[PDB]
């Protein structure tokens, strides 16, 4: 080891190639500086960087020994002086997730096009899921200052080509995500509980109308809440237990929460909804934190008011901050998932803010958006694969 | 998309290949099922699995369009019906770390040999460090029930070929490690504080002798502690502050702790040593938990006793369990790092037990061993790379 040599093996993968190459190398005076190997669709690449004595690199003995052993079995091999060559590759700066059902070639092509345009190198591509959505990951190296430009390009691509596209910082700190919060209505839970309550008063129509306006950001949250809850005035509080029982989880929600617990996540919900409905479900799903509003009840009857203070847009963010503090988790390591303008400050406050089948106003400011009715696609954005999830679930 | 096709591109890497391939594919009716791409030492492999109409896969139009575009620029491409082909690869079951200074080809060759013998498939190899030690990772798929056999083979290889070799479960749960404890003397800190104390009494020699015996497991811990501390009887308690100031961290310790905090680890020390020495240093290093013994002091003078109960071998384990409980971390997600037989139950109790420049008795039962005087090599065993550490440190 005075000078360095690079050995590169390619061809149709076969058993024992790796061991054969190094058993051959061991017969010379060779120390390893770096090894890289993968098989993709039965294509092997094995790159080995060694430093051997000056005496050895000058020698066709090493060359012949390697060339003969590799070519004999049917693969190809190259061998060259390195010296100027980098020993270990630098980490990727970002990772890009592409989800779709389907992901067209045109879509992915548009992603690649935008990436290359900004002088972004693609370091790796792999699949992260084949179900319930096709999911692909590109780890990339982005030129400094170009990432803002990159997110913009890819947002345009996402809207035009019908795929979800998320860009995330791939640094150590930023991917040690430890805490997550979900909005409840239309996020963790299907539908709007307040509409289910309003149905019992025969007011479902107007309340659905206002809820939709409020989640689009057209109405101030607090006022929209007071007005909608007013429509409940008179209902017996028994109605809370009924609606609570009719609640169905978002598809994939159980898988999501279960996988997140496996990963050691602190988990919570932040809702402008009602705690008597949310806390039963939260306890059962074994959550770590709840923040919700509260219905005023007099004589076992709903008054049509909520008990202040009212969790509003700023309030959600404040609750995440609070939760993160109780939990000892920096904001950069928090995740928030919501569907409404109700959620904008919570998503913004989060290290990673995820819009889930969301109104435009939320999508507009979210770190990432998800457009299929499967909450587990959240897991793909947290660096988890379908196979990993299924593997862990198989062991029970 | 009625049937599936596999497109595989190989050759010397060039800019815009990825985008070119998909721009070409977009002109046909093609949806993506899976994409995999890497460049190793300028060798590109791009494997793309698509489902195109039955009408299209029968067509030399797609074939010619792809073959022409790829071959024009100098790369090679194959195209074949798949159908029977798996869409996304399953996760690796284990990962193997190889550290050495140097790592000979013979060493690595022996690792590969043992791996292939047990019918273990190598899914990936990469470098994880080039400094202060050469570090390589092999993600592998191990046949069920063969892992015990694998750890044994590789332990033999490790001892015979002069490299550290660790086998770890590569499951979701088992690599979401969230809590770590260090032994202090000869682990986080250089040397044995008790010998530094004994030097002040002119007893360094005998105390060094007993400490060595005790860390090899030849002497019961509690008795070895009482006897050694007895030799301090009479020293003024001022001696505590002096020795404390002479304490030097193990090389790489600051990097280790700093990186672990970036990763959101709960961090602590469990020592049979003395809290008046350890707690000052622990506070400064901003640790989350300390367990230590305590020197008995009368009239500002050491009595030569310790204040019971005495943290012993079982005691260390008990402290880790306690810490894990305060922290809300399951034992499978805990890490312990020690050098002595003093540490055997703590290492055993830990999800990942790491022996650091350790006596044989500790190495014998450890999940993994490390033989170079660099504490940061712990980070490599936790799935961190040198480049990642340097990257995060560069941003300050
Ligand atoms: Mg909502
Ligand atoms: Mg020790």
């Amino acid at each position: 080891p005075k000078v360095s040599v690079l050995i590169t093996v390619t061809g149709v993968d076969q058993p024992g190639v790796t061991a054969t190459l190094f058993e051959v190398l061991s017969r010379h005076g060779v120390e390893l500086l770096n090894v890289e190997q993968v098989v993709i669709r039965h294509r092997l690449t094995l790159g080995v960087l060694v430093c051997c004595p000056a005496d050895v690199a000058d020698g066709p003995a090493l060359r012949h020994d390697v060339e003969a052993a590799i070519r004999k079995v049917g693969l190809d091999v190259s061998i060259e002086r390195s010296d100027d060559v980098p020993i270990i590759r630098e980490p990727s700066t970002h990772t890009i997730f592409v989800l779709g059902r389907p992901i067209t070639a045109a879509a992915f092509g548009a992603v690649a096009r935008e990436v290359a345009a900004l002088g972004v190198n693609i370091d790796l591509i792999r699949g992260v899921s084949d179900y319930p959505v096709i999911g692909l990951e590109l780890r990339v190296s982005v030129p400094p200052g170009a990432d803002g430009a990159l997110r913009t390009a890819l947002n345009r691509v996402s809207s035009e080509e019908h795929v979800d596209v998320a860009v995330e910082d791939y640094t150590l700190e930023r991917r040690a995500k430890r805490l997550i919060v979900f909005d409840v209505d239309s996020t963790l839970v299907q539908g709007e509980v307040i509409e289910m309550l309003a149905a019992k008063a025969g007011a479902e129509g107007q309340v659905a109308a206002i809820t939709d306006a409020a989640m689009r950001g057209e109405l101030d949250f607090a006022q929209s809440l007071q007005q909608r809850v007013a429509t409940l005035a008179g209902l017996p509080a028994t109605v809370i237990d009924e609606v609570a029982g009719q609640l169905e989880l978002m598809p994939g929600a159980r898988t999501t929460l279960r996988t997140l617990r496996r990963l050691g996540y602190a988990c919570g919900v932040v809702s402008g909804g009602f705690r008597r409905i949310i806390e039963p479900l939260a306890e059962e799903l074994m959550l770590d934190y709840v923040a919700a509003n509260e219905l005023e009840i007099v004589d076992g009857t709903l008054t049509g008011r909520v008990v202040g203070p009212i969790i509003d847009r700023a309030g959600k963010a404040t609750a995440l901050r609070e939760f993160a503090q109780r939990a000892g988790v920096p904001m950069a390591q928090t995740v928030a998932v919501g569907d409404g303008a109700n959620d904008i400050d919570m998503l913004a406050a989060a290290g990673l803010g995820i819009a889930f089948n969301a109104k435009p106003a939320l999508r507009e400011v979210a770190d990432a958006s998800l457009s299929h009715p499967y909450l587990d696609t959240v897991l793909f954005l947290l660096g988890v694969t379908r196979g990993e999830i299924e593997a862990a679930d198989a062991i029970d």
